[PDB]
């Protein structure tokens, strides 16, 4: 049934390995190089003025999919605040995801700040804090300082009776000029693309699964997303 919280609120939740990254930015690329094994993505993302989300995914292929399963927990959220109150547009804005090397944890750490418009002409904040760890024992990239930027469209399949989200996203990175991983040989085609999210917002249980591909050659994610609640 209807999601307890506002479909935009979960787009960063619900596979940054889908990122173009440009042949000159190959060797920082983390992401593609922890696979297929995968890596855990952890993230606290605080909404201003209101509640905090905190997640934990694993991201990994199984098979020819790459999967991202997600727990998600809110807490703190105002009863008639933007979130439980559903006063968030439909829409996303284009973000900057700025990426650190975290040379201790073998991974990387990003912070970035989203922008929901709401409804009266406000803007709704949700500053996220992120550190990706790889699964496997095998050696990863560790990328120089630089940021993924982003562009989204959330439209409706006419068909669909269940709450749903359409979403459509292409990501390049930027920021600072032969494959440089075996995992970056992995995303070469298209690939299948699995989200599995279980949520608890306020005590609101929700679930959403998530179903399309993957083009990373071209940083293209097609994704229909339903609540499964």
């Amino acid at each position: 049934g209807k999601l307890p919280v506002p479909w935009p609120t979960l787009v960063t939740t619900l596979v940054q390995c889908f990122s173009r990254y440009p042949d000159h930015m190959k060797r920082h690329d983390f992401f593609k190089s922890a696979m297929p094994e995968g890596y855990v993505q952890e993230r606290t993302i605080s909404f201003k003025d209101d509640g905090k989300y905190k997640t934990r995914a694993v991201v990994k292929f199984e098979g020819d999919t790459l999967v991202n399963r997600i727990e998600l927990k809110g807490t703190d959220f105002k009863e008639d605040g933007n979130i439980l109150g559903h006063k968030l547009e439909y829409n996303f804005n284009s973000h900057n995801v700025y990426i650190t090397a975290d040379k201790q944890k073998n991974g990387i750490k990003a912070n970035f700040t989203v922008r929901h418009n709401v409804e009266d002409g406000s803007v709704q904040l949700a500053d996220h804090y992120q550190q990706n760890t790889p699964i496997g024992d095998g050696p990863v990239l560790l990328p120089d300082n630089h940021y993924l930027s982003t562009q989204t469209v959330l439209s409706k399949d006419p068909n669909e009776k269940r709450d749903h989200m359409v979403l459509l996203e292409f990501v390049t990175a930027a920021g600072i000029h032969g494959s440089a991983s075996q995992g970056e040989e992995l995303f070469t085609g298209v690939v299948p693309i699995l989200v599995e999210l279980d949520g608890d917002v306020n005590g609101h249980k929700f679930s959403v699964r998530g179903e399309g591909e993957g083009d990373a050659t071209i940083g293209k994610l097609t994704l229909k997303f339903i609540s499964t609640t």
